[PDB]
């Protein structure tokens, strides 16, 4: 829409109050003109037709419970755009400020959220397994990172390359959660998963086996479900990335942590300059080692820690 940029106020899924960038033109729309070519939030009104209608509101105040998922989809897309811009100097997901669009209230009782190749889509959850998925900043950033991957390495969504694609989304989803300093941790989806149980999450990067995912290459899933285990075998890479950052001893192999910041620079470089659509775990290890080498020198502690971490999860 063409109109005047302004700032509205609302409440997210978890009840927190936040300011959001809106546009006025008769109605106030969830359209943020301050980031790239814009961030646009749509109402899919419980249908599966996309994108739905750009979200329009009469008084620029978004405190209705129907508003909550839109508030957080719109706000957390902005935080994720800021992370990529300020930390990695990348303007939006294509690197040229593409507009970011999201639809919320997709379908009924839909327990998932996803990047479809053109925009983000968020279910409201069934209220038992999940609450509206845009309330999780790691989920939002995980999904928006698939758009970055799609425009850069182009990892296909199956077998080892799909598992890398998923882990790269958990890694940067976590880094965004730390960047916003929103009670950060190494778990995925803990703010929106099972409202009735405290302390769990969908997946864990620090201990993937707590939820039954593999934490070592010898435990990888070899069957056909989940497109060859893309959500399961991502645990092996997630554990490696947690060790590079935080350090630890895993299956008797000791890793000196180098921190989150360097973790993000190594993996962003590996993703945008050395990964290809069919890269496997062994090629990811080579890419991460070469990236660390480029940035810190072949005899740095950073290169040594990337090697130990892949050794610890059995990836040669
Ligand atoms: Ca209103
Ligand atoms: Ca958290
Ligand atoms: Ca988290
Ligand atoms: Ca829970
Ligand atoms: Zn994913």
């Amino acid at each position: 829409i063409t109109g005047t940029s302004t700032v509205g106020v609302g409440r997210g899924v978890l009840g927190d109050q936040k300011n959001i960038n809106t546009t006025y033109s008769t109605y106030y729309y969830l359209q943020d003109n301050t980031r790239g070519d814009g961030i646009f939030t749509y109402d899919a009104k419980y249908r599966t037709t996309l994108p739905g209608s750009l979200w329009a509101d009469a008084d620029n105040q978004f405190f209705a419970s129907y508003d909550a998922p839109a508030v957080d989809a719109h706000y957390y897309a902005g935080v994720t755009y800021d992370y990529y811009k300020n930390v990695h100097n990348r303007l939006s997901y294509d690197g040229n400020n593409a507009a970011i669009r999201s639809s919320v209230h997709y379908s009924q009782g839909y327990n998932n959220a996803f990047w479809n190749g053109s925009e983000m889509v968020y279910g409201d959850g069934d209220g038992q397994t999940f609450i509206p998925l845009s309330g999780g900043i790691d989920v939002v950033a995980h999904e928006l990172t698939h758009a970055v991957t799609d425009y850069t390495a182009g990892l296909i969504y199956q077998n080892e390359s799909g598992a890398i694609n998923e882990a790269i989304s958990d890694i940067f989803g976590t880094l965004v959660e730390f960047y916003a300093n929103k009670n950060p941790d190494w778990e995925i989806g803990e703010d929106v998963y099972t409202p009735g149980i405290s302390g769990d999450s969908l997946r864990s990067m620090s201990d993937p086996a707590k939820y039954g995912d593999p934490d070592h290459y010898s435990k990888r899933y070899t069957g056909t479900q989940d497109n060859g285990g893309v959500h399961i075998n991502s645990g092996i890479i997630n554990k490696a990335a947690y060790l590079i950052s935080q350090g630890g001893t895993h299956y008797g192999v000791s890793v000196v942590g180098i921190g989150r910041d360097k973790l993000g620079k190594i993996f962003y470089r590996a993703l945008t300059q050395y990964l290809t659509p069919t890269s496997n775990f062994s090629q990811l290890r080579a890419a991460a080692v070469q990236s660390a080498t480029d940035l810190y020198g072949s005899t740095s502690q950073e290169v040594a820690s990337v090697k130990q971490a892949f050794d610890a999860v059995g990836v040669k």
